[PDB]
């Protein structure tokens, strides 16, 4: 009895950030993500936060954002997860200016290591379940929301999968973005 379409976490729409040509996400109080082709160049801080005191860690369209500090201005602390089973239901969060949110859903495939520019990345597939906003280079952008951050309910929680990276040939398929860590060298 009522189950299916609910609310969705105020906080966790906060956490997205439009960022040069593309959204990232906030990790956590001092922990972002973003992705290559969004990060612009002009820029040399973040919500105050010079680059001087920043590390940053690529790893197949997928940036690893350090801040020497913890801002906290609404966060405290999301999970990500490093790919996803089949049949996981994803949403990304596609924040307008004038409060116009896209919330695009995408139907995950299978875990796999592609190879693109001759470097074996691993990432987790797409297909698209909503219309036709993909376009080839994403899942569904037009003014630059390119890299924008998924996400998913995971038992009590909401859990994040990547980034917006790109759209395959088949239009409504694209790749999410995964993290480099646990999962590939455990057995189980």
């Amino acid at each position: 009895m009522h189950h299916h379409h609910h609310h969705a976490p105020p906080t966790l729409w906060s956490r997205v950030t439009k960022f040069g040509s593309g959204w990232g996400f906030w990790v956590s109080p001092t922990v972002f993500i973003t992705t290559t082709h969004v990060v612009p160049t002009g820029v040399k801080e973040f919500f105050g936060e010079p680059l001087s005191s920043i590390a940053i860690h690529q790893a197949g369209e997928f940036t690893q954002f350090r801040f020497s500090k913890k801002m906290r201005p609404d966060l405290t602390g999301m999970v990500l997860e490093e790919g996803c089973p089949e049949g996981t239901v994803c949403s990304v969060l596609i924040k307008r200016d004038s409060g116009e949110l896209l919330p695009l859903a995408v139907r995950m495939g299978a875990i796999a290591s592609m190879r693109i520019q001759g470097r074996l990345v691993h990432g987790q597939s797409g297909m698209l379940l909503t219309g036709a906003n993909a376009k080839g280079m994403d899942l569904g952008t037009i003014p630059g929301d390119c890299g924008a951050p998924y996400v998913h309910k995971r038992g009590n929680d909401w859990v994040v999968c990547g980034v917006h990276a790109a759209a395959t040939k088949s239009g409504n398929t694209v790749v999410c973005a995964v993290q480099a860590g646990e999962g590939e060298t455990a057995l189980e």
